[PDB]
């Protein structure tokens, strides 16, 4: 990959792989968010970050995502050569947005979208903050001044209040645990793991007869190596919506909740 | 990647990723294993073999045989960082009508060093039946012509590591972790259970301790049963010693036995 000409926006192809791709021969919704996050990590490095500045090492302030949202039109096929490109911008205080653009790289088409909310955190505290000047001034420069928005739309699905599932729910799946393959480097559970989960529970039948287009994902609580999650889903509906929930096995602490959209293959 | 000059091996570069590493800033073995079957993929349709997984020729599509792996057997010296690009070619060899062997070597392609290899044995098996039956001469005469004639290993010498007899752990077990299941990104495109998540089951009852000042350098793993869709796995380990474990997959409820197998760890 490289920084576009005005080093603002990052670009890099990937060769769709055998193990990436699922039952409908194309890659699956937690491969391409593993490319999301890849493109992300190559883009941060390409301007010096490593995503904290030394102004946030020196504070302990971590961005943690709060919310990622991803639509598919078409899942690219084994050996398909994917361009994604990636930029971040200021919210102000609020926090950054980081936004995605995949596409065919033979067709030039747009096959997906990607927008995710990142919040500031002390990594020790897990208290949120609001963005200070210092901050904002040193990743600014790497940041479109203009808005450049994945999802211009003026009201668009990445940005509508998801509510709580209430029990019963109509499907459930039970016990699920992390593996040390779902740790980061730093032993804290991948984002794309919560993805995994959510999906666990939507039925056999939806999966045999539906494609997934859209999936709203908020992250309230980090899951650690030792917890268990049950995974909620309620259908709220050609096309099938379904409402969706993590929480902790035991107590059931919310740690995700959730909206999915699939499409009749 | 490319079939390499003679057309006898295929050889294919990699970017490590930045989720694709561990613990120690390095690339799990779980993601090592993926590479070794993507790299086996890309060979298997360069010379126009199946891309299912099951590798099937014409005399075997009609006959309903796919190869399974019996066995897989891994040495590291060097897991790549994150960045490094890591080169592995592979070849496939016949082994009589006992089945093929699949090998492979990593190098770093800047210094062009051996940082690890691998070996597996696979078995012809009638998908419908689960069954064996040796290999036939009529599928050999169109998968010799893609294998080196004169023999190629990995791990060459006589009576070495990867030909050793691997032993059924005794109960009550050292480690254990139990209600392993798997989800559905575990599944290939055929929705059977990738023979990588086993990797990742058997090391799930390593102590803690043994992670935290030990690196991987050998794991060698025994494929007696497929773990379904539905199923529920307990992975239990005893220290057998550097320190050595033996392992053992089974079903979290009769016990039935799916996976043996040994790794060797070395100090940090
Ligand atoms: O939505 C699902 O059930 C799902 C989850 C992971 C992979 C696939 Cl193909 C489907
Ligand atoms: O069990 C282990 O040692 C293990 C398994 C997966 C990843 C890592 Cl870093 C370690």
């Amino acid at each position: 990959g490289s920084l576009t000409e005005d080093g603002l926006s990052y670009k890099e192809k990937f060769v769709v792989r055998s193990y990436e791709v699922g039952s409908n021969k194309t890659a699956t919704v937690e491969t391409i968010a593993n490319l999301l996050q890849e493109v992300g990590c190559n883009h941060a490095q390409s301007v010096g970050f490593s995503a904290t500045t030394t102004t946030m090492r020196k504070l302990h302030l971590i961005w943690v995502t709060a919310r990622m949202h991803i639509e598919i039109y078409k899942y690219p096929a084994w050996g398909d050569v994917v361009e994604i490109e990636t930029w971040c911008q200021s919210e102000g205080r609020i926090g950054t947005r980081r936004d995605w653009i995949l596409k065919d790289s033979v067709t030039g088409e747009v096959t997906g979208r990607a927008t995710s909310k990142w919040v500031m955190m002390n990594q020790d505290t897990r208290r949120l903050q609001k963005v200070s000047d210092d901050v904002r001034d040193e990743y600014l420069v790497f940041c479109p001044q203009e808005p450049r928005l994945a999802f211009p739309e003026e009201n668009n699905r990445s940005l509508k209040k998801i509510p709580k599932l209430e029990d019963p729910a109509q499907y459930s799946m039970i016990g699920l645990k992390p593996r040390r393959a779902d740790l980061d480097m730093n032993q804290h559970v991948n984002n794309v793991t919560y993805i995994g989960w959510v999906l666990e529970s939507i039925p056999q039948e939806i999966v045999d007869t539906h494609e997934l287009q859209v999936i709203t994902l908020d992250y309230r609580r980090e899951c650690q190596q030792d917890d268990v999650v049950d995974s909620l889903t309620t259908t709220t509906s050609n096309d099938s919506q379904f409402l969706h929930l993590l929480r902790l096995s035991g107590d059931g602490q919310e740690i995700n909740r959730g909206t999915t959209l699939w499409r009749k293959k």
